[PDB]
DNA sequence: TTGGGGTATGGGGCTTGGTGG
DNA sequence: CCAACCAAGCCCCATACCCCAA
C-alpha cells in the first residue's frame, strides 16, 4: 500500500548474469524447457573466468550500497506504527511460507486427513441440490436445514462421523507407525 | 547453516461464508 | 489456532542453478 512501495534488495551476480542470459538462450533454443537452459547457463557460469565474474560482482555490491542508503531513507519516512506493520509484513510472509511447505511435505507424505463432522458429511452430501448464486449462498442453504433436521434424520450422518472417526483413528495409526519407520518422530502426536 | 530471489510454466492450493483434533 | 465440508480462477511455487544477508 505505502509498504509495497519499499525497495527491494538487489540480486546477486549470478542472479543477474542468469536474468539476461535466459532471454539469449531461449531465443537460441526455443523448443527447451526452462529448467535445461537454466543448468546451461550455470554451467556458463561456472566457466566464466574470475575477471569476468568480478565485473558482475562489482555490479551487485555497489548496488548493495545503494540498497543500505534506499532502505534507511524509506524508515525514515515512516512512522513507528508503520515501521512495525512493515516487520510484521516480513514476519507474516515467511511464516504463511513456512506453513505451505510443512502443508505440502504432509500431503507428499499422504497424512490422513482429519475427522469429518456430523455436519461435514452432510455438506459433503447436500450441495450439488443447493439453491444460491456463489458458494457464500450454496452454504447458508444447507446451514438452514442443518438447525430444521431432528435426531432420526440425522441418525445416517451421525452414524459416517462415528464411522470416519474410527477410520481416523486406524488410518492415523497405520500412518504414523509409517513414519516411526520413515525416521520421522517428531510428526506424531503428543 | 539456511533460504530467497532472477525465469517460465506445468501441476499444485489458497482464498469466503457459518464444528471438530 | 487451525482443519473440515463446497466451488474455481488467480496465488504461489518447485524446478534448473549460485550467492550472500540474516
Amino acid at each position: 500500500s505505502v509498504l509495497a512501495s519499499c525497495p527491494k534488495k538487489p540480486v546477486s551476480s549470478y542472479l543477474r548474469f542468469s536474468k539476461e542470459q535466459l532471454p539469449i538462450f531461449k531465443a537460441q533454443n526455443p523448443d527447451a524447457k526452462t529448467t535445461e537452459l537454466i543448468r546451461r547457463i550455470a554451467q556458463r557460469w561456472r566457466e566464466l573466468p574470475d575477471s569476468k565474474k568480478k565485473i558482475y560482482q562489482d555490479a551487485y555490491r555497489a548496488e548493495w550500497q545503494v540498497y543500505k542508503e534506499e532502505i534507511s531513507r524509506f524508515k525514515e519516512q515512516l512512522t513507528p506504527s508503520q515501521i512495525m506493520s512493515l516487520e510484521k509484513e516480513i514476519m507474516d510472509k515467511h511464516l504463511k511460507r513456512k506453513a505451505m511447505t510443512k502443508k505440502k511435505e504432509l500431503t507428499l507424505l499422504g497424512k490422513p486427513k482429519r475427522p469429518r463432522s456430523a455436519y461435514n458429511v452432510y455438506v459433503a452430501e447436500r450441495f450439488q441440490e443447493a439453491k444460491g448464486d456463489s458458494p457464500q449462498e450454496k452454504l447458508k442453504t444447507v446451514k438452514e436445514n442443518w438447525k430444521n433436521l431432528s435426531d432420526s434424520e440425522k441418525e445416517l450422518y451421525i452414524q459416517h462421523a462415528k464411522e470416519d472417526e474410527t477410520r481416523y483413528h486406524n488410518e492415523m495409526k497405520s500412518w504414523e507407525e509409517q513414519m516411526i519407520e520413515v525416521g520421522r518422530k517428531d510428526l506424531l502426536r503428543r
